[PDB]
């Protein structure tokens, strides 16, 4: 019940995905591509490369690849 600070992200396609504070690429990947999420290898934020442990940014373009 507590908490509230929610996060929002955008995909290269234009779609928008809502995620809770501290949302990692793994969650986003699994949400979008079941394969990527299942065995995520890399991710890119706003065209830039990032690690799987890198926290997802709100409004930024999140990318993930198995």
């Amino acid at each position: 019940d507590l908490a509230v600070q929610e996060i929002f992200v955008f995909t290269p396609k234009g779609d928008v995905i809502t995620l809770p504070t501290g949302s990692t690429p793994v969650d986003f990947a699994y949400a979008v591509h079941t394969e990527v999420g299942h065995r995520c290898i890399g991710a890119r934020v706003n065209g830039r490369l990032v690690a799987l442990e890198r926290k997802l940014e709100n409004g930024e373009v999140v990318e993930v690849f198995t």
